[PDB]
């Protein structure tokens, strides 16, 4: 699966190298240019637990997903990950639960200690 995949061959994004955050880019997107700390992010994905039991998309909302990049709006692999994507890129994140939802979690929707994974498209960024 394409979990298994990043896994294997993903490429360890993590500043301590930890394997904590791992990335496989599927579609190239465009420009050289990557989001800045700050921005307004805009994305479309889908995301589960490696349990299988819960998954998660901004399609289900019929919309893009918002955020300001790096605020900590949202788990520190997402500011890592999509810092470094460019626009029209879709990716693959591989998550250990350090750079989610750590060992308390946040239940009932995540368990303890769980892993996570993401099919991220970058749709656009614009500046504060
Ligand atoms: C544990 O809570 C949730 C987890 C996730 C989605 C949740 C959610 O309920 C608040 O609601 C769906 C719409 C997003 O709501 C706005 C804020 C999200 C920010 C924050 C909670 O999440 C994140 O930063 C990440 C990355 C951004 C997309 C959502 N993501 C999640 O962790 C998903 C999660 C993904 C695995 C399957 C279950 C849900």
């Amino acid at each position: 699966g394409a979990p298994a995949t990043v896994t294997e061959q993903g490429e360890d994004i993590t500043s301590k190298k930890d394997r904590g955050v791992l990335k496989i880019v599927k579609r190239v997107g465009n420009g050289e240019e990557t989001p800045m700390i700050g921005d307004k992010v805009y994305v479309h994905y889908k995301g589960k637990l490696s349990n299988g039991k819960k998954f998660d998309s901004s399609h289900d909302r019929n919309e893009p997903f918002v955020f300001s990049l790096g605020k900590g709006q949202v788990i520190k692999a997402w500011d890592i990950g999509v810092a470094t994507m460019k626009k029209g890129e879709i990716a693959h994140l591989l998550i250990k639960p350090e750079y989610a939802y750590g060992s308390a979690g946040s239940l009932p929707k995540i368990p303890s200690n769980a892993t996570l994974f993401f099919e991220i498209e970058l749709l656009d960024f614009k500046g504060e």
